């Protein structure tokens, strides 16, 4: 039982030209991969080769039009760099913001491709820049390829188109443009939890409430778990999992998992607001690892504080590696507002789900 590992330290170059401080660090990778090699992880684990993802591969969930224009951004000048950016909602280029959005999704491709001819049985990619809420057309949110739903396309090219995947999004936001990507896919089950704070929290749209079941043969294959009012930490996230998450994910019986793994849940994360733990994150990783015989690979999405992604994403790989889970802190009480999402979502899934039943 071998565990991969994908990391390319050419994925720092993508920088901020106006705030070096802009909480989407070059160093969020580097932390990570430094943590791992501090606990002895590295080692541990396959390198598996970063490489660069081609146009084609953009293709399969991007139109030409957005594939040619961030391309495009490679040759630009300082000026049309920042004018391009802000006609997005959050995003900042330089020069080498395309190879490094390449890098992480050839990476990605490569993990996928290891597990899928039972090379690794699992893998985790530390890769920037983020993906997920990258949509079809535009960029967004510090994302300007949605790596995640290429991944699961990737992993369809090279097995059969209708191979079952399932993604799991616990970065604190919704992953938008994953969402939109599968809407109306069945073949591609995507769960995400998210602080929604009814629509008032980024990315700002009722489309991630859990109301959105999916559409025509998607209906059902698209879970939102939406948090509202509350620091939800490891309470919230196990009863989660416990009532909907692994019951849908074990229906749908997956042949690969993804993990859109932003840390931004974390305790001590500058933006999140929550305090999902390392050893938190460690509980959700073996849980999904019993899935899909075991066929799991980690992407690095969000999280901004540099100490809680690296011991965050660090303890996901000890759990890949095959360790036990760690103990949780007390738990406390689930709040009350998690226990109404739950229930929510419960009653919109179980017409599609009889495991919820
Ligand atoms: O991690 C991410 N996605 O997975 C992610 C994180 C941040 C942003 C942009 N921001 C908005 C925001 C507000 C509240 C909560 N979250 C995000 S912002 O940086 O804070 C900002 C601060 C002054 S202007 C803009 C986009 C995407
Ligand atoms: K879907
Ligand atoms: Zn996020």
């Amino acid at each position: 039982p071998i565990t991969g590992l994908v990391y390319d330290q050419r994925m720092m170059l993508h920088h901020n030209m106006w705030d070096s401080h802009h909480p989407e660090l070059p160093q969020r990778i580097s932390r990570i991969f430094s943590r791992h090699e501090e606990l002895r992880l590295l080692s541990r684990c396959h390198r598996i080769p970063a490489r660069l993802a081609t146009e084609e591969e953009l293709a399969l969930c991007h139109s030409s039009k957005h594939i040619s224009i961030i391309k495009s951004s490679e040759h630009m000048k300082p000026r049309d760099l920042n004018r391009l950016g802000d006609e997005y909602n959050s995003i900042f280029i330089s020069n080498e913001s395309y190879t490094c959005a390449l890098l992480a999704a050839g990476s990605c491709f490569n993990s996928a491709q290891a597990i899928l001819t039972g090379q690794v049985r699992n893998a985790v990619a530390i890769v920037r820049p983020p993906g997920h809420h990258a949509e079809k057309d535009t960029a967004c949110g510090f994302c300007f390829f949605n790596t995640a739903a290429l991944t699961a396309r990737y992993a369809q090219s090279i097995t059969r188109e209708s191979l079952r995947v399932l993604i799991v999004d616990w970065d604190v936001h919704h992953g938008n443009g994953t969402q939109h990507i599968f809407e109306e896919d069945d073949s591609v089950l995507y769960i995400s939890l998210h602080r929604y704070e009814d629509g008032a929290f980024f990315p700002n749209s009722e489309d991630a409430n859990y109301d959105k079941v999916g559409l025509g043969k998607g209906r059902g294959y698209n879970v939102n778990i939406p948090w509202n009012g509350g620091k939800m930490g490891d309470p919230e996230y196990m009863a989660a999992f416990h009532h909907l998450v692994m019951p849908i994910a074990r229906e749908f019986a997956p042949e690969l998992v993804l993990v859109s793994a932003g840390f931004d849940a974390a305790r001590g994360d500058p933006l999140g607001g929550f305090q999902v733990t390392p050893e938190g994150y460690a509980h959700l990783t073996h849980q999904l690892m019993s899935l899909a015989a075991g066929r799991v690979l980690i992407i690095l999405e969000g999280g901004y504080n540099l100490t809680s992604i690296s011991e965050s994403m660090s303890m996901c790989t000890s759990m890949l590696l095959g360790d036990s889970p760690p103990s949780l802190d007390h738990l406390t009480p689930l709040k009350t507002s998690a226990t109404v999402s739950i229930n929510n979502v419960l009653r919109a899934h179980a017409p599609f789900w009889s495991s919820l039943r």
